[PDB]
Order: C-alpha cells, then sequence, then structure tokens
C-alpha cells in the first residue's frame, strides 16, 4: 500500500490545561499536565494514521530522552519511520503549551534554537514509489524547493497512475517561504501569513495570492472560526464554515489536523468542496477535545 | 562517611526563560529552555552535593523517561539514591516554570495530582546509622510524624557524638504540616505560612510561632529580599540581610539552596548567626545564575 508522507518538524510539546491564566510570580496548580508528541508535520501524521490512511513522517531528532518519547508515540499511531535523520549535535525542542479551559486560548513558548532540518541531501534518499502524497511543512525553503524538483522530476518519467501528488504548507510569515507557492498542486497558506501580505480575510487572500502557485494548482486558507475557503484552476471561490464544538477545549494543532484531513480527503477522490468541509469537520470535532486520538 | 539525607519531592521542571511574560493567546519565542530536577529535598540535595557533602535522596519515582532524567541528574551529582520508592501507580510530576530576565519573577504551573509519597514504612528500611543529618520536606505530615519518632527513638539509644541531626521544613500553608513544628532541631517555615499564620515579617512569625518548636529548636524563617531571621534557645532574635546578586535572573529553588547552605553550614559546626549568613549568601549567589552548579 502506498503511503503518505509528512516531511518537517517534530517537537515535545508540555501541555499545562488552566481554567484561569497563570498570574505572573504566582504558584498555582492546573487542571492537568501531559507530554504530547507536537510539530506541524508530525501531527498530520497523526491525524493520516487516525483517518486510517498509512503514512510515514521525515524530520531530524537527537538522541536522548525527548527522542524516545517521540519515536514510541509515533509507533503507536503506526507511524512509518524509515527516514527520520538523527542528528549528532542540538536537541528536539521542547515546546510549553498553556491551554485555558475558560476560553480556548492557546499559548505556546517555543525554543530559541531548532535541530538542523532535513536537507535536500536527505530527501535524495527517499524512495518516491512508496508514496502516493508528500506533503512539505515550509521550513527551510531553499532546500525544500530542491526537494520539490525532484519530485517533478520523478513525476514526469511516471504515467498518470503512478504521479506523486503534492502539498505544501506555508505557514510562517517568512519571505523566503514564500518560495514555496510555486510548487504542488495544494498549496496551505496561514492566515498569519495572507495578514502578514496585507490580507485581511481568507477570500482577499486567494484573490491576491492565487497568481504565485503553480499552473492547475489550489490554493487553501483556513481562516480560524471563520472556516476555510480554496480557490483551484476552475476559478470557482469555494467556502466551508468552521464546525465549532459545543466548547472549545483545545485548539493545538487545530491547523495540523484541518490539513491532514484536506488530504486525506483528496487522496481518496472527494473534490476540493467536499475535502474544504472535510477538514473544517475533523478540526471542528478536534478543538472539543484533549489531544487527537477522540477524533476517530 | 555518615551523609545528609533529604526525604521529599523530585519532579522534572520544564523551564522557559522569556524577556517579557507571555501575552495570552500568542506563539512566541523564548530566550532559552531547558529541563531541570527539581522538588524541594531534591533540589537541596544539589545544594549540598556542590558544597561537597555526600548526601542521599528519599522519595517517590514511577518509571518513564522522566525516571531516567531524574536519576541520571542526581547520579550526575553524586546523590545516594539507594532509598527511592519506586511505585507502580502514577507519574513523577512536570512542572512548567517561566523564569522571566526582565524582571527576576519566577511561576510555577504545577500538576493537580503527584504520586503516592514515602511512607513511614518505607521510612522504616533506612539506616539511620548511614546519617549525620536527616532533613524531612513536610508533605504528608501523619507520616512523617511517625519518621520523626523512629528517629528520636534510634537517637535515645545513642551516645551524643553518634545522634542523628534532624531539621524538617514547612513550606506549603496547610494546617497538617504544622504537626511537625514540634519535631527537629531545627524548623523552617516558609514566609507564605507565617502569612498564612497572620504574622507580617520574619521577626513577627519567630516570636508568634517559637512556642510550637521542640525544646531547644531554633525556628528559621527566610524572608526572600528582606533577608532570614531565626530564634532559637538562647532567646536571641538572629538575622542577616539578603545577599542580593547585581541582576535577578532565577530564583527557583532560591529557598531550597538556603535551606540547603544552613544544614550545610551548621553541619560543619558554624553557629546560627554563621549559617543564617552564609545561607542568604549562597541563595543570594544562586539567584544571579541559571539552576544550581554556579553556585560552586
Amino acid at each position: 500500500e502506498k503511503q503518505i508522507l509528512c516531511v518537517g518538524l517534530v517537537v515535545l510539546d508540555i501541555i499545562n490545561v488552566v481554567d484561569k491564566y497563570p498570574e505572573e510570580d504566582t504558584d498555582r496548580r492546573c487542571l492537568s499536565q501531559r507530554w504530547q508528541r507536537g510539530g506541524n508535520a508530525s501531527n498530520s501524521c497523526t491525524v493520516l494514521s487516525l483517518l486510517g490512511a498509512r503514512c510515514a513522517f521525515m524530520g531530524s531528532l537527537a538522541p536522548g530522552h525527548v527522542a524516545d518519547f517521540v519515536l514510541d508515540d509515533l509507533r503507536q499511531h503506526s507511524v512509518d519511520l524509515r527516514y527520520v535523520v538523527l542528528q549528532t549535535e542540538g536537541s528536539i525542542p521542547t515546546s510549553t503549551v498553556i491551554i485555558n479551559e475558560a476560553s480556548g486560548s492557546r499559548t505556546i513558548l517555543h525554543a530559541y534554537r531548532n535541530l538542523p532540518d532535513v536537507s535536500a541531501k536527505d530527501f535524495e534518499k527517499v524512495d518516491l514509489t512508496r508514496f502516493k502524497w508528500i506533503h512539505i511543512e515550509g521550513r527551510n525553503a531553499s532546500e525544500q524547493v530542491k526537494m520539490l524538483q525532484r519530485i517533478e522530476e520523478h513525476n514526469a518519467k511516471q504515467p498518470l497512475p503512478q504521479k506523486v501528488r503534492v502539498s505544501v504548507e506555508i505557514e510562517k510569515p517568512r519571505e523566503e517561504l514564500f518560495q514555496l507557492f510555486s510548487y504542488g498542486e495544494v498549496v496551505f497558506v496561514s492566515k498569519d501569513v495572507a495578514k502578514h501580505l496585507g490580507f485581511q480575510s481568507a477570500v482577499e487572500a486567494l484573490r491576491g495570492l492565487y497568481s504565485r502557485v503553480k499552473k492547475g494548482a489550489t490554493l487553501v486558507c483556513a481562516w480560524a472560526e471563520e472556516g476555510a475557503d480554496a480557490l483551484g484552476p476552475d476559478g470557482q471561490l469555494l467556502h466551508s464554515d468552521a464546525f465549532p464544538p459545543p466548547r472549545v477545549v483545545d485548539t493545538l494543532g487545530a491547523g495540523d489536523t484541518f490539513n491532514a484531513s484536506v488530504i486525506f480527503s483528496l487522496s481518496k477522490g472527494n473534490s476540493m468542496q467536499e475535502a474544504l468541509r472535510f477538514g473544517c469537520q475533523v478540526a471542528g470535532k478536534k478543538c472539543g477535545l484533549q489531544g487527537f486520538d477522540g477524533i476517530v
């Protein structure tokens, strides 16, 4: 069975669930605390696996307690790990998350430093025939452009049923990541990126950014509680409302849940309109529960 | 060589160093992040070892990644672990700490749940002849009173040079811990406890609480930037000013550093006046550096 590969980041999330945001200079009891594997591409693998797809994760690790936890958790979710890249310096980041139950707020404190990223040389070793879909979390764009060019060259020699589908996520507002707009059949652009580029709504972002994507691609822009929108080569602006839970309890990884669910739905042959709705449905369900496993 | 035993808690501290307190609902970069072994008795062992005393830690653990980290860190500090209690249920807590560099503030989010505590039955197995000093972090007072009675019964059969010295810490404002005032030759009472009992300064706390201690004992009350005070059987109110660093950068474990340093100084034969000064000196130095190792 062909797999879906996600290339990007893994971290350890240290999660603190509170009913009031902590007052500075105090020591207070949480409602609950837990460790949770995180990172955009890593979370997307979790969701793909829960939805039933065979998937693989490619990202950097360094030996230690965090790696042991992360690898055990990936195995618990049947995620294929043959392409992880073991580094000899640095640490896997431990991000601190505060989730406020009373309001649904999500506050993240992240590492000043990240491990060396998966390079184009690392990616050269991936057997592309094992994958029906490859999703790249935008990080080190110059190296990732080389990976995407390698996939394109592979696909140029494959017949239609053997081409590898490609998606990219442009989530951080860094200009170097905008090189990625012109790769992939599906480009996920975050609300933060859209606003950094001057666009104040999903529809405005689609109309303003569509000219950057590869000919024939679809641009997707989720806009949190306002749902998600897409624009592809047929020229039709698509929109799904969000599917909010009765109470927002945990939004950590909600965007990754949306992305993975859109990928899953498209991989099963559904239209972009159906995939957008499905992504909003699964992400909204996730926002009403802790972690990911309860999306079932 | 006789050891100093500390009975109490170990946790994993997940530390986030920031120059601005995090704004709720945002995702922001720290100046630095690290894992650090914590818990009052555990931190006191770290400081005793750094000062050169042979010491031992007795506390509960449960198997897993946190235990592996904690035990490795205790070994790195030459802390004797033969009396740790391995539990079959629960988790070692992971506490989240936010340290604000701009102000010196310390914010702690701690676990709703803690492991089963070291019991009197567990303590019955400790060979008291191995120890010249036993320090108990007040937690489960009814069990700990039984431990303290066992030490007293042991000491009643020992000559003067073979008696085990005893100290207790009463740090949390829980009425059941106040049973511990009447045990030990040295009782450390926190500012928080003093204020819960209605006393608004160290001197007022000493005069108001001294009647609770065992005949002949010394009550010690540190009051943060106002230094620390003590009152013993000679009737003399003692005080040391604090020794603040040029910039307060990290106060996590400062109270444990004070307690351990007082214990160390007394164990070396110094007076309470000298030990109070020494404790303020080491704790103030610690407040100007990250972690403990730099106290040298």
